[PDB]
């Protein structure tokens, strides 16, 4: 039960936020507008990118003496022309994670021959 | 209501399903393994790539249905340290999608100052 | 009866924001400030450019409404030195819009000898 | 309470007119057509260009001993194909004005995210 | 009483606002994060900067009573590492800005042999 | 409730204090003036600057626990024509601050649309 305030940021496109607890995991959210023309209609690509990460020590048997730290995360993208219905795409992306995240740090990929979508 | 079976493809260590119904959308999970090195230290780094993407038909003039197909996509990537625990960064990261997921398909970015988590 | 979104773009001192229900029809708004030197005096010029296009479906063969598309657009530009006063300028060219506005599609000139105003 | 009367000039497009009072400001109208064709259908653009200006003293704090003057001036242009409707990119484009005419010397240029078209 | 109305700027790190009476008056507000890594350990710094300026005219006699523009500022600047606890250094330099106040534009300065605070 | 001290400092331009209790926490006042020559005409430029600052330490694990101090610090600055009047922008500026002040070591900034002035 946190919340994760928005950082000083450079960028206007892209949205940092810091969790207010440990102020060393962060968010970012990003918008991207594109333009892709066939003769002369053009339509607009909208593309999202979050990213959530924080730092976590290499280095588990040791006494936790500041060991270097490696970056871990976990990322989300959309690219969609403009209102089309991401909601089959969603829930089926959503589904197969289901399937991952329990196993997301342990070098094991199931054989899964058929994903059901709810 | 549906389900994604696997497609008669060659399996790479990729998975790629596409949908029973609707086979042209599709959906790939693939993890791959890096051996990251710092002096005398190396650690295995877990990363999981899932991708669910339909062909949506632009937007076009005539009544029918019928113009240029650009792919819409949504794709979720993962990679942390072995034995990490990313259930906070996917609790982040999965408050923050449910900030977007209406939004997704805007061209407006909605500029939230925090996010609330758990 | 709607209002036109600031765009998810990048501000450069331009603010561009499209149409919230069509969002094809989009307004662009800068002001920019030139110096202007005669001899040894400097005056600032204030510089406003307000543009206002929407797509335009070729008059066409088709029942259906589908042909290449020209930009149709309004656009109004303004440049005095600071603290001047355009309130005769703007009326003028107000009274004046209003005669031709009727007319800004007619392919038509209509020859007039005297435009009142105020 | 004036009325701009016509101006001898040279050219047979462009109208320009000059008020009663002060023959110094001044007001002119031009319209050109031109012709856009795709393959064999061939279509008109209707530009109009409204220009208002007055000559303005530089130097304000200064005696008013005949310094040298700028153009002040306020423009409008509009180009579309024959025969569509302006109705919607005016309204746009004279609520975004209305937001800048106030301060069109004063270099400020407020932050609006959002603009309500009537 | 006014309000410090936000302009428009390209940058988003500084937001600037001017006086809503006198849009001469303009103050910026700026935080920027640096990092500083101490061994396998970085350490976020930050540094804000807010300036509130306005411009003043010196008058000189002249045969053309134009004189030139300097700006008068006050300028508030702070760098610290994350979580520091500035409450001290803010007190001191509070009461030190407290004897130099009434003497910003005076050009006079005594001898003080200390500084008393709250 | 404490006493800034005078320290003994060659340049008589800048008077130097530290805190009674702790001499770490420091506090400089410096006046300057310059000449702005506008034909033959001299005006007379007052810049204050006042800096308190403390040294705060890093605190990093490490095998010898000793980490590195970086110094925390709040600056003012000050600049204009001599008899000019900072009564408004000393206002302003102290409501910026009013507003930052809680976050001064917090790397958190949320867009503020408005700053309300005393």
């Amino acid at each position: 039960a946190y919340k994760l305030i928005k950082m000083a940021g450079g960028n206007s496109a892209i949205q940092t936020y810091a969790r207010e607890d440990k102020t060393t995991q962060t968010l970012s959210t990003q918008k991207t507008i594109s333009v892709l023309r066939n003769g002369s209609t053009s339509t607009r690509i909208i593309k999202v990118h979050i990213n959530s990460t924080a730092p976590v020590t290499i280095n588990t048997c040791d006494p936790t003496k500041c060991g270097p730290t490696v970056p871990m995360g976990v990322s989300f993208k959309s690219s969609m022309p403009e209102d089309a219905d991401p909601a089959e795409v969603l829930k089926a992306a959503k589904a197969a994670l289901a399937l991952f995240e329990a196993n997301l740090n342990s070098a094991f990929n199931k054989n899964v021959d058929e994903i059901s979508v709810a």
